[PDB]
């Protein structure tokens, strides 16, 4: 029993984190085989960051202008190039701890583990979701840039996030490992803001299914609803629409608990309209939306 | 900025996890140098649960009755003994991935990371506290026994918890790495039950200081309190007493925010009386008590 915000074990990713310095800027990189991946803004100073021309800044740098440290050891940079908003530094030595991996782009609502690092040194791990507005609610100070997010899908690490920056509201923006931003952001010091966010409906239902499995039942009722009726209610409460794909995806949990998705939607309907009337669910007074269906199945079976 | 329940990177501990089998019972063990530590109930059968005589069960075992598997590889057990409620199995190979480590027994209120494991293979990592009633609120299925809790407060791993069992209320009980239980619990299936839990006052205050640091001020007031009056009120909401040790410990957060501890105590009284009236604090609609003073300093500045 018990239900907790749970991260993947971080060990395979710890053995890829390195420090990258360019000028007075130090941040984190990811060392896989003989390439180190990091945000391209490592090459910018304060003035440059205001309105950078990355192409122009890069061609002015020799290999030896990138200092790369793995633990106490220096790595020799032998080549450098750019892919979207990530810098790829070719190094002389392949990473002996390189795990089996892939680069994947995740969808809003999907979750992942973040290994926060400072000076190439991992400091903490936590679980995050990609919000509908393409931000993450992370925990990051200065020096965290280049920290990465991932899932482990077998023995294979799926890298999905590299941290670039913090927005003025204290939430976080970054890229996939091919350097494409999540959300309408750019790597420069200009005025940017998170769009208004919504709740991830399908995840809330998954978390309701988790609460049932752990013996929390008070919000079940005799009622059921349709997709459309429920969606009229969701839109009103700033919840994402629920689709047939969502319902299919919840099938396993529905079967295991004998609560049909639309029946559970009837419970969620009521919680939205009436509130929690003093009660909590899995220790929370708010509806949690940062666990996927798969996350629930994984923690309540695997 | 932001504020998150953050666990330590788990890799130094992943490198120490092994599978231990005795009869039909499989659970997790911790391989450090040439010793594997696991719960002693690995040697108990269907019968043994209610009233196990561990000394009697153990004397009947040889080394080769313990199968230990680290990844693909079997380790040869060359010795065994019992220390309190943990079995220590001597093996033929020192763990090459043994980190710098120590064993520490923690106090109620202290936090630590758990590596949940099944069949000696790590499954997930999360952050926990030792509750006042000496239980932890974890996430643990069958086969999780022998999973461990730890801190890493430099390059040194401090092992502080080994998981033994689930109580009927769905919370969790275990030992330090010298095999002494936290709380009055025993590795026996008798009726036993967690004492009523209280909130960890010192941690809630630390978390209030964290919300101030991150720019959140709405819950302060112009009042102060004595320590004693604060404790008389807190007890009525099932909060742990705050002691002078607690107050001293919060000094650095007090200095960093310019708010005296007893002033912050006044704010907590008011929050208990009023609740939050639709507001959140660092994203919570409840008062969080699973961050220590040390944890706040570590994540914030
Ligand atoms: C200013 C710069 C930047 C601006 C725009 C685009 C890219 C970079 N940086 C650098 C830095 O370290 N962080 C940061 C990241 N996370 C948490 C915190 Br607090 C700070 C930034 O936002
Ligand atoms: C029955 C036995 C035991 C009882 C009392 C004392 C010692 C052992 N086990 C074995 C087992 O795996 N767990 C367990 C641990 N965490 C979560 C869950 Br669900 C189950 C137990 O309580």
């Amino acid at each position: 029993s018990g239900f907790r915000k749970m991260a993947f074990p971080s060990g395979k990713v710890e053995g890829c984190m390195v420090q990258v310095t360019c000028g007075t800027t130090t941040l984190n990189g990811l060392w896989l085989d003989d390439v180190v991946y990091c945000p391209r803004h490592v090459i910018c100073t304060s003035e440059d960051m205001l309105n950078p021309n990355y192409e122009d800044l890069l061609i002015r740098k020799s290999n030896h202008n990138f200092l790369v440290q793995a633990g106490n050891v220096q790595l020799r940079v032998i080549g450098h190039s750019m892919q979207n908003c990530v810098l790829k530094l070719k190094v002389d030595t392949a990473n002996p701890k390189t795990p089996k991996y892939k680069f994947v782009r995740i969808q809003p609502g999907q979750t992942f583990s973040v290994l926060a690092c400072y000076n190439g040194s991992p400091s903490g791990v936590y679980q995050c979701a990609m919000r509908p507005n393409f931000t993450i609610k992370g925990s990051f100070l200065n020096g965290s840039c280049g920290s990465v997010g991932f899932n482990i899908d077998y023995d294979c690490v799926s890298f999905c996030y590299m941290h670039h920056m913090e927005l003025p509201t204290g939430v976080h923006a970054g890229t996939d490992l091919e350097g494409n931003f999540y959300g309408p952001f750019v790597d420069r010091q200009t005025a940017q803001a998170a769009g208004t966010d919504t709740t991830i409906t399908v995840n809330v239902l998954a978390w309701l299914y988790a609460a049932v499995i752990n013996g929390d039942r008070w919000f079940l009722n005799r009622f059921t609803t349709t997709l459309n009726d429920f969606n009229l209610v969701a839109m009103k409460y700033n919840y994402e629409p629920l689709t047939q794909d969502h319902v299919d995806i919840l099938g396993p949990l529905s079967a295991q608990t004998g609560i049909a998705v639309l029946d559970m939607c009837a419970s969620l309907k009521e919680l939205l309209q009436n509130g929690m009337n003093g009660r909590t669910i899995l220790g929370s007074a708010l509806l949690e939306d940062e666990f996927t269906p798969f996350d629930v199945v994984r923690q309540c079976s695997g």
